[PDB]
């Protein structure tokens, strides 16, 4: 039928894996870090480590780990233009890994237009449909932002809201249908809310550290997370 | 005639069966819990047990109950993406039931667009029409939440409010015609008011317990109900 | 001609009968209760006995009485969905009458859409045109309410007001032309005013009793009415 | 020429006849009561005797009166649905007249839509044209009340205000052309102002008596009139 | 050419005559009373003698007088419906003149619609074009008033202003081209200002008398006029 | 080329002639009075002598004057309907001139619609083109006043303001091309500002005398002018 | 290519010359006075010498001077109509030059319509394209002003702003492409800002003198300029 | 695939070269000055050295520099019309460079309309595509300023804001694809924000020196930079 059974679904869910953040405490919040068949969001301040984490994950997501997770090829659609292979080859070190590999290991794609963006989304599917199980993370940073551009003033939001969810929906059907992990950043019942299943909010704790809280995500803990950042990606904050 | 006689109608109502909430003092508010041939609603806070209640009944309605109610299949349409089979196999225990069974006792289907959500409903009918007396519940959680989305800013409500009831009615016709019990959750003269024949508002009384009140329903008691939430779904709150 | 004479009309009016309410004092207000060739309205509070009275009348209207009134077959178009044959078979007792009969005696019809509603109205005529004098009461509860739904925001009332009176008028032509009694409930120079020839307003007098006053109806008495309600329909309040 | 001479016109006016109000001090305000070839209006409160006055004249205008006025047939168009023949046979007595007669002396016709109301008027002319000197009065109560209805909210008045006078003129042309006396009741530079040549405002002076004043009419007296209301219609108020 | 010379025009102006008002002092204001090739206006209070004067002039304008003025046939287009041949035959007495003549002497025309009105205006020309020098006064009372009717709310004045001046202009071309006297009444740089060449304003001076001032008219005197009114038209107020 | 040389232009300007105002101290403000090839305007109060000035010049411009100005025909376009030849024959005296002459020295033409007003102007050109050097003045009083009229409420100015200059330019082209002196009166960056090259504002200094000031014109003196008004038109104010 | 090199451009710029103002100090501000391949603007007060300077420049621009500038034929498109050959033949004296020459030396063109204006602009090019190096100054006074006319109220600025810059741009392509000097006057990031490369503002310093400051122009000095005006154009203010 | 690999991408970035600002403490803010494959912006006051900086770099980017940067051709698109080659030959000195060379090292092109400005950009690409590695910079000053112009009042921004990014993207694609360094100046979530990857805000610290800060850019230092402006372009500010 147009839909399956409960057992049959619980059959699928046995594939829900988590890509780590390198910040154990942080991972604890997401009960293991980034999740699959789910879009994770990055709420941040003008200067936030999200664009930093993205790189991290560009690699945590290549290192087999927790709950028998393999690791794999990733897709980094960049709108902002903050992608830094250099930052990558730098992280692959904290995890002692071949550089050319880590890079050979990610798939880069710069977004320019609110149309170009989905031009890519609808493509990503294709590369996911060809061969699956190779690609474990579809990281788009940032999604909105480029949409806050090709709008037609505070008067044509009617096209923005409509157009946005036109793919932000198509983005869900990728996540749970092809089974992957979609990390997304931005700065906003807001359409891009029920859309993203897990919403992480970020605040700075004085340069070194940062505090990641949950705005809204199934089984959301009231407690906060204390993670640190370095050249080697995101990591736990020590004494 | 395009309508029946009061007697003939009473004929149909002898089939009106209640599906336990799991919390006796809750079932009393509904005089037996969730009722058939009627859209019931879930009025809850940011963090409400409805999401849990929804699974619970994915079970309760399999356990023969009062009124000589056999127990049957179920159709769960998830908009919010919070259906956790893993939670079901967890409750069947408190009811000493086969795990694989219960999970075969449920039909899952994720809703993505305010159009997909109906694309489904217009199909839920068919499966129901194809064969009857098998499916005893059609639970849609949550129903509105997806419509708040696809809308065209607060300027095209005229399309959403019209589209909304365009299906909400379709829901009713199913409910009473095919005779089931449709449970629906949300957080909102409102079109989705006359829509759902019974409406339950839920408030949390300090973590462990919950207070489910009746917003507006036939023969509505002033008194409130006190139920608790546990892995084994919902149940009464003892000393 | 397109219209008759005065005598000739006074000829017709000799058929204006009243269906009782079981509440003598109440009946006194309506100078005999519900009238014919006239639409009666029910102004009420959130919790009003109108939906209660409706059932009562489902039977008072089958019991020959006052001013040589026979009694007969009724039509209960329900929008809200509060129809309870059970409440009927319960009232038929206060009047010592065959149950299966009372039920066999009413014609049920659930309204779903503002269109469905009139789909029914324009039908009712047909069943009235076929054979008359059998049907003495066309009870619609509630009329508006379902219309306050398929509207297009506070901006398209232009279709509501227009559509409403498009049939609320057609509802008059049924009442006086086919000679019957149309009881209607709702909660609002309002179009549905001159439309309904008799308007009764209802207030509660502490659980047991209720006070029915007149908002506007030919020969309207300033005094109030004190009626009580029980399983056996509406009745006079005793000491 | 498309208009006559002053002399020739004076020719027609020798026919201008007054139809008693029943209350001499009222007739004086109208110098003989209701006047021919002129639309007169009824300005009353929530509970006003106009409704009664309307019947009264259904009689008065059958009783030969001053100015050698014979007395004639009548056309009563009821929008408000308050025409009670039973009330007529009641007054003919105070005038010692055959009951069946009076009631054969009146032509009844209920108005339902703001369109039906004219559908009629455009026919009232015909019956008048067919044969003349027979019908001495065309009473329409009330006229506006039905137009307030079919309108499209306060946003389409432009259609009602235009439609309104589209007939109100038709009324005038009848009045003066066919020579009758058209009486009309209501509760409102107003289009229905220049429309009705005479306007009477009525106020109740403690139940029994009533004060009918002149809002605006040719040769209008400051003094007021004091008439009483009784089963025998309207009449003077004695000591 | 499309226009003449000055001498040639001064040739025409030797025909500018004045129809009296019977109120010498008043006539002094208008330097002889009503003028020709000029539209005179009547500014008044709710109860003003304008509709009274009109009748007067219906006759002053038949009595040869001042500046070798003959007298003649008149046209009284009435919108309001206050025309009273009876009042005429009454004035013809103050001037000792055959009654049937005075009447035989005026041409009556009732205006009903803002269209009907000009239907008449454009006709009047025709009767003026056929034979001239017979008709010395075209009296329209009141002009506006009927226009304040067929408007489409305070929103379609765009048709009123435009339509009004569409003929109020055509009214000028009658006045100066056919050489006559156009007296007009109403109650309002207002379009109907530059339009009417002479504007008289009226105020009451305690029942009997009235004070006529000039709002704006070539060579307008600051002083006021004191005229009286009786059955015999307007006349000078004595000691 | 579609424009001439400065020398060639100076050629034309040697013809620029002034037409006396009649009041020497007024002529000085205009350095000789009304000037050729330039639209001059009349800024006056409710009661201003412009209307008089207009006639005056209908003469002055026939009386050979300074600058060896011969004197010529004239075209008077009256919107306001205040042209009184009788006034002209009155002034020619103060200038000892043939009456019949002066009045043959003027061309009259009444303007009715804002369209007629131009219908004319577009003809004034022709008569001018047909033969030249004959007409030395084109006086239009008043020009705006007629446009305030035909407009569509303050909501269609966009048509009037556009239509306005659509002719006002046509006026200019005449002025300078055909070389005349166009005088225009009114009571209003304003389109009719750059329009008229010279603008004169007039104020009355206690009946007898008048103060004409310059609102805005080439080489404008601060000092004011004091002229008097008399039957003999305008002239200086002696001791 | 569609554009040249830097050297190649610096090749052209060796033709940038300045037409003097006769006011050395003023010329110092513009580093030599009016510049070429650049539109200069005149910001002024109600009574400003701009229309005075224009004439001056009509001649300074014919007198070989500074930085080996020849002198030449000019184009004076006048909208306002303040052109005075007389003022010219007067200035040619301060510079001891043949009169008929100075005049024979300028090309006059009066602007009437916002369309006529550009009709001319697009023409000027043509006369510049035929033969160049003869015409050194295209003086338009004033540009805007006539545009503030053919607008369609404060609502159609959408055509004004658009239309204005449609040629004000075409005006740049004349200036730098054909190498000339365009002086423009008016009284207003305003479109006509970046448009005009040099903006001079003018204030009066008590009749005789005037102070010219810079609103915005490359290398704009904070200091002010003190120039005087006489019949002989603009000149330096002495002791 | 329509996008490359992270490794392959790192391949391209090894080419990212910085082009000196001339002020070492300025270059540090940009870690080497203006950066390749990125739109940098100039945030300045009314009087800012950007205009100068723009020329400077017309040189700097010809002088072999750090990162073994050779030095190349340049494309200068001037909207503001302030490009002064004369200024270039002036700086090459401080860098001991051939004058004719430098000026052959630059490609000039003036932008007139918001359409011309792109007409160009869409060509800048071609020349770039035709042959590569030759042009090392595409400087457009200023970019927005021309768009503020052609717009349709604040009511058609919807066209400008859309048109704006319609090219601003085109700019980006060039930048990173053809690998250059595009510098752009202006005075304004803003579409031209995500547009330019780096943004520099400039403030003047008392004539001689200037403070260039970073509004928002990757790895942005809090500290500010202090550079001076001189004929020799921009450079450091010594004791």
């Amino acid at each position: 039928p147009g839909f399956l059974t409960a057992f049959e679904y619980s059959e699928k869910r046995k594939m829900v894996f988590h890509i780590t953040t390198g910040s154990q405490e942080f991972d604890k919040l997401l009960g293991g870090g980034i999740e699959s068949m789910a879009i994770t969001e990055a709420f941040g301040e003008f200067r936030t480590g999200k664009t930093q984490l993205s790189h991290t994950l560009c690699v945590t997501a290549q290192l087999p780990g927790a709950g028998g997770y393999p690791g794999g090829k990733i897709i980094f659609i960049d709108t902002e233009n903050t992608f830094r292979p250099d930052r990558l080859r730098d992280i692959a070190d904290r995890f002692n890994v071949d550089h050319d590999a880590v890079l050979d290991n990610v798939l880069y794609a710069r977004a320019y237009t609110s149309e170009h963006q989905v031009e890519l989304l609808d493509y990503v599917a294709a590369k996911f449909h060809e061969e699956a199980g190779i690609f474990k993370l579809l990281i788009i940073d940032s999604i909105m932002a480029l949409f806050r551009v090709d709008f037609s003033g505070r008067g044509e939001l009617a096209e923005r809201q409509q157009k946005l969810a036109q793919m932000l929906s198509r983005l869900q059907k990728i996540s749970e249908e092809y089974n992957v992990a979609v990390f997304v950043t931005n700065q906003m019942g807001h359409i891009l809310a029920h859309a993203s299943t897990t919403r992480i909010s970020l605040r700075k704790g004085r340069g070194e550290l940062r505090i990641a809280k949950i705005y809204d995500s199934p089984e959301m803990p009231e407690n906060e997370a204390t993670f640190a950042i370095t050249a080697g990606g995101i990591g736990d904050a020590k004494e």
